[PDB]
RNA sequence: GGGAUGCGUAGGAUAGGUGGGAGCCGCAAGGCGCCGGUGAAAUACCACCCUUCCC
């Protein structure tokens, strides 16, 4: 454990509160901020990449672009994701520089059917890898709204070069309980690659424009 | 810790990075950002992690 429910709730009720927290003309997200000491990069002491899917679904649904099949198509579209991409349109997209990096830019996942898999990684790819960003498959069957849906509340947590973990929480205007719990799952999740309890300095928890509150330990 | 600092090319420009971000400051006017665009990467605003210097 990095943290415990109840220290988390406290952070985040105070970070959420007007004290921390001004008013803004959108509804903030909150976010969570690990910091690291005496790690080394270089030898994969805190070297991250998980999909974590939110147990408390957010009023914001993360930007997720698919490129089905045929059959997928329409339940690929009831999903409602951020984008839909056919195979036929991908291709087109092929030395299209500012359009592909458009969508590397402005979305957080890219589901490709296997199908499309070489021809997504050869398009898509080298615009995904430098922005930490990378394209997951999609299941062979034809309903993936689900799937879809998963991911349009799952948050990424990596690390690149820095000895620290910053991810997406959830919104505002959730229950600071719930909040906590997402923040649980995150923090679960680093546990779970790597054992840094020791190297752990401080998590912070804030909204989009708030001031960064210290979880106590 | 506080104040500074970071100059290939392209990008109205000295882009150290990363996360949040569709808004931010202002009575307003207006400025800034998103958008558009360039790029390997995007920039307001909120934060965290750095280089070098000062106290
Ligand atoms: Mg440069
Ligand atoms: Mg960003
Ligand atoms: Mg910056």
């Amino acid at each position: 454990m990095l943290a415990d429910k109840e220290s988390l709730i406290e952070a985040l009720k105070l970070a959420l509160s007007t004290e921390y927290n001004v008013k803004r003309n959108f509804t903030q997200s909150v976010e969570i901020i690990l910091t690291f000491k005496g790690i080394d990069m270089k030898k994969g002491d805190l070297k991250l990449r998980e999909i974590v899917p939110l147990p408390k679904q957010p009023s914001k649904a993360k930007r997720v672009l698919v490129v089905p099949s045929s059959e997928q198509l329409e339940y690929a579209k009831k999903a409602s994701p951020k984008v839909v991409i056919t195979r036929e349109e991908l291709q087109k997209l092929q030395g299209q520089k500012r359009p592909v990096k458009k969508l590397a830019r402005q979305n957080e996942w890219f589901l490709i059917n296997q199908e499309s898999m070489a021809l997504a990684g050869r398009i898509l790819g080298p615009a995904l890898g430098p922005r930490g960003k990378f394209p997951t498959p999609l299941p062979n069957t034809a309903d993936i709204s689900e799937y879809i849906n998963r991911f349009k509340r799952s948050v990424l947590v990596k690390t690149k070069d820095q000895p620290q973990v910053q991810v997406f929480i959830g919104t505002e205007d959730m229950k600071p309980e719930d909040l906590a719990e997402n923040a649980i799952a995150v923090l679960n999740a680093i546990e779970n690659k790597a054992k840094v309890e020791t190297n752990l300095r401080n998590i912070y928890v804030k909204t989009t424009m708030g001031k960064a509150v210290k979880v106590k330990r």
